[PDB]
């Protein structure tokens, strides 16, 4: 527990949950790719549950998200280290609203843990938490919280030539958040 700090985007400006950001590399080039939301390969799911990143920089730009923090202080902006849902913030059909909120996946054997997928829930006892903190490199890190030595980090695995968000034991994905418009 520490005194709320609150998370920056690009420009400096703190976070806000009435806003959507994407979830950037700063870095460009082939190093550069936005956060977005894709098909898993072979998957089953009725919509798109798969959250990766773009191989480069060029190219489009990522899906914009939302951070939505719990019943706990909430406190106005987001903060380091506070628990809080993810969720792309885009239109679906009624059918793929779980679709947008993320969780994490089972253990995928082929790639020796587990994924980011969508399909999760926000605000209750089987929504998957996360929360943002700072690299020690540089930007953010997001961690996986169930239920720094504790929480998970969020990384990439390569999955059929795709950068796909898994959770890692080491080198964490470094992110800036660029707000949408």
């Amino acid at each position: 527990p520490s005194d709320a700090t609150p998370v920056l985007d690009v420009t400096g400006k703190e976070l806000d949950p009435r806003l959507s950001y994407r979830i950037i590399s700063t870095f460009w080039g082939a190093l550069g790719g936005d956060v977005y939301l894709g098909k898993s390969p072979n998957s089953d799911a009725p919509c798109a549950n798969g959250v990766f990143r773009y191989n480069s920089d060029v190219g489009p730009s990522g899906t914009p998200v939302r951070f939505i923090g719990s019943s706990s202080h909430f406190g106005q902006g987001i903060f380091e280290d506070e628990l809080l849902n993810i969720q792309f913030a885009i239109s679906t059909s009624k059918m793929c609203v779980s679709y947008t909120i993320w969780k994490v996946g089972d253990y995928d054997a082929s790639l020796g843990t587990m994924l980011l997928e969508t399909g999760g829930t926000i605000g209750q006892a089987d929504s998957s938490w996360f929360k943002i903190v700072k690299s020690s490199q540089f930007g953010y890190n997001l961690l996986y919280c169930p239920v720094d030595q504790f929480c998970l980090k969020v990384g990439v695995v390569h999955q059929n030539g795709k950068r796909r968000l898994a959770l890692v034991k080491d080198n964490p994905l470094d992110v800036s958040f660029k707000q949408v418009q």
